[PDB]
């Protein structure tokens, strides 16, 4: 397969679901690369359970945890990595209110070249376990010679858009991983990287991150069809922040905007959102805790019951899947009978305005909260007008995209109700015989 697109194992389910699938120490075994230096990125960390994840013989090497905590979650991260000298961290910066830094990536320095990882989940035990997580790998990238003087750029600017997006951190640590990539040839890359970074960006930077960065790139790099007004957006999530009174605010009048861009030139697309049920969540794999990674609050959702009108249950059989609740977050512009895409998205990036921007000063200006990180496939970049929908997740041309969910979502039923965190559910009891009472 040309698109090196993986799920996480899934403890539990037959062999032939895991088959393709990756564990984090599969990711860091010496067989992907002898490990030299790694930096992890992300929200949550386990240190004592991260660092049993590489192999022995790379414990000691350098680890950079990017991480965006303060004050006592600082400290309490920092006491935790103490033990290892070898743990350096790096404290990204989050000067709007209420920002989170979400983006899940690796970053690994080898003897042999550079891998850059794009994935989902958070480095703790339960995130790896029995959630439906995406992974983008990406090619070896060998190192340019020294002396040579070659660019090292892909088709799709990845290697400048990397650096970009490490740039807005203005950390030192993370100015030595731009050098780090400077020497690395990244021209083998067929995927559109798709950041946020916190900040208000008018002109000449509105296009960078967020809603209008994939607006941007859909314009430049995806053709409209006839009756693109038929082929519909789906989006799906682990979570949802506040959209607004109606759907006119935010959700259908910028977000979903963005999302149906298709060519250069000047709604009535369907939009599916796919959010598990509290059915859903009761009867998977781990019960209603995995509801824990699932932070809709009822404060939250009282003041947008509109939304849940669009809301789809997580189904997913193509990948053995359906009991392994979501914590991937996915985009995707399929044909009216959903056996073909128009491009895919894996990212970070919930449905939420902290993660994908909101327009602000009289539509001038892209406000964005948060760091996320995600990847764009788009046919393209790989010679084609459009991506066939792979029928089986891990089946058998390879020009076929592997979804890892069903096609077409189905609509939540009368007496589902979505999965909110924080209020309790005690009339029928989960898979390990509880009830949630948070
Ligand atoms: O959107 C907003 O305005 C706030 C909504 C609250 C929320 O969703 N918090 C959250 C934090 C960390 C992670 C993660 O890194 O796993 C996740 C997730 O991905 O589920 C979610």
């Amino acid at each position: 397969n040309p698109f090196q697109f993986y799920l996480t194992r899934v403890s539990g389910v037959k062999p032939k679901y895991n088959s393709g699938a990756l564990h984090i120490k599969d990711i860091l075994s010496p067989l992907f690369g002898t490990l030299v230096s790694s930096a992890q990125f992300n929200y949550c960390f386990d240190v004592d359970w991260l660092v049993k994840q590489y192999p022995p013989e790379f414990r000691k090497k350098p680890i950079l945890l990017v991480h965006g905590d303060k004050r006592e979650a600082k400290a309490h991260l920092h006491a935790q990595a103490k033990p290892y000298e070898n743990i350096s961290l790096c404290q990204a910066k989050l000067d709007i209110a209420f920002g989170t830094h979400h983006t899940k990536m690796m970053l690994l320095l080898y003897e042999e070249g550079l891998r850059v990882v794009i994935h989902t989940s958070n480095l703790i035990h339960a995130d790896w376990h029995q959630k439906t997580q995406g992974i983008w790998l990406s090619p070896l990238y060998p190192r340019i010679a020294d002396g040579t003087h070659k660019s090292g750029e892909s088709p799709t600017h990845f290697k400048a858009d990397l650096i970009s997006y490490l740039m807005a951190y203005n950390a030192p640590s993370l100015k030595e991983w731009i050098d780090v990539i400077h020497k690395h040839d990244l021209s083998e890359t067929n995927v559109y990287l798709i950041g946020s970074t916190p900040g208000r960006f008018q002109g000449s930077q509105k296009d960078n991150w967020g809603h209008f960065r994939l607006k941007k790139l859909l314009k430049d790099h995806a053709s409209s069809m006839p009756n693109a007004e038929s082929w519909p957006v789906v989006g799906q999530f682990s979570s949802v922040g506040s959209l607004g009174a109606d759907e006119s605010k935010w959700l259908c009048s910028e977000f979903k905007e963005s999302m149906l861009t298709l060519g250069k030139e000047s709604s009535s697309v369907p939009l599916y959102l796919i959010y598990p049920s509290v059915e859903n969540v009761r009867t998977s794999l781990e019960g209603y805790p995995a509801g824990g990674s699932l932070p809709y609050s009822i404060q939250t959702a009282e003041k947008q019951n509109w939304l849940h009108s669009y809301f789809h249950k997580w189904s997913a059989e193509t990948s053995g899947r359906s009991n392994a609740m979501p914590h991937i977050k996915t985009y995707m512009r399929p044909s009216p009978d959903f056996s073909k895409i128009a491009w895919f998205l894996v990212t970070s990036a919930n449905l939420s305005k902290a993660a994908w921007g909101a327009l602000e000063k009289n539509g001038t200006q892209l406000m964005i909260r948060s760091y996320e990180l995600g990847v764009l496939f788009l046919p393209s970049a790989f010679g084609l007008d459009s991506f066939k929908v792979k029928q089986k997740f891990f089946a058998g041309p390879m020009a076929t995209f592997p979804v890892p969910y069903d096609l077409p979502p189905e609509l939540y039923g009368s007496k589902d109700r979505p999965w909110i965190w924080n209020i309790p559910y005690v009339k029928a009891p989960d898979t390990h015989g509880n009830m949630w009472v948070p």
